[PDB]
């Protein structure tokens, strides 16, 4: 076993949590883990395994921690930090939480910290969205599935023509030219802020993907969620400059979010 490789015999599977299936379990009988099981034919496995070595060296409190992989048998496993409150999107949609806006801004800050870290490592997420963030037992949001889209074999998800592509989280230059950059992550982050302040509404709710792409190409934008103050709206909106070079960095976004927290 290499440093990136976990012995699957050290795993105990306890419950199904919901590419494939994800389970909750224990490592060596004691420590909580999530086990993401990768279905046959779904992934470029050799490429993922090499990238896993890079992903192992990423470490930040607001990034879901990759403990290792199991790849000597199939389906291959991705072993990670267990996030008790599950997917951010589902969490947002649970109206019982009765969120204060302070809580929503903190979720934004959690994600922005992770993204500033990824940016500092020149690591693109490539599919940032509420559905790809997780929430722990303390209500902390962490970024997940970072870079994983690179290894998906289903073409419907691979390009902007595809029926599974994240059109609603994509800047004009991605939709038109497939130009990915730090600034396409920035765009996606703004959409994620919008999802958070909208309590999990689908971006461009009333539009198809086709219509959304048209909307975007015409320079139209999401508008202010009811729960977003003018200051918060200014921050998400800054992520959507037509010109990619005019969009902020995650460092700048983080400073702006901190400022709003201080001003309340
Ligand atoms: N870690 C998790 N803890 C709790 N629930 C989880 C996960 C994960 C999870 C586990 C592993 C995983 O693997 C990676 C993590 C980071 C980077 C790349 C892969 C991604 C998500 C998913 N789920 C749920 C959300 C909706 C239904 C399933």
């Amino acid at each position: 076993y290499g440093s990136w490789e976990i012995d699957p015999k050290d795993l105990t599977f306890l419950k199904e949590l919901g590419f494939g299936v994800v389970k909750y379990g224990k490592w060596r009988g004691q420590y909580d883990v999530a086990i993401k099981m990768i279905k046959e034919g779904s992934m470029s496995e050799d490429e993922f395994i090499e990238e896993a070595k890079v992903m192992m060296n990423l470490s930040h409190e607001k990034l879901v921690q990759l403990y290792g992989v199991c790849t000597k048998q199939r389906p291959i496993f991705i072993i990670t930090e267990y996030m008790a409150n599950g997917c951010l999107l589902n969490y947002l949609r649970e109206m019982r939480h009765r969120f204060q806006t302070q809580q929503l801004l903190e979720m934004c800050k959690d994600v922005c910290e992770a993204m500033e870290y990824l940016e500092s490592k020149q690591f693109l997420h490539r599919d940032l969205a509420a559905r790809n963030c997780l929430v722990n037992d303390q209500g902390v949001v962490k970024v997940s599935d970072f870079g994983l889209s690179r290894y998906v074999l289903d073409d419907e998800y691979t390009s902007s023509v595809g029926s599974k592509f994240p059109v609603r989280w994509s800047p004009p230059e991605v939709l038109m030219y497939s130009k990915f950059s730090s600034k396409s992550d920035i765009w996606a982050f703004g959409v994620l802020m919008w999802e958070i302040y909208s309590l999990g509404k689908m971006p461009y709710e009333r539009f198809t993907n086709s219509e959304t792409a048209e909307h975007i190409a015409q320079g139209l934008r999401l508008y202010r969620p009811h729960l977003a103050s003018e200051k918060v709206y200014t921050i998400m909106y800054s992520c959507w400059h037509e010109k990619a070079d005019e969009r902020p960095t995650f460092k700048i976004l983080l400073s702006n979010i901190l400022d709003v927290m201080d001003e309340e």
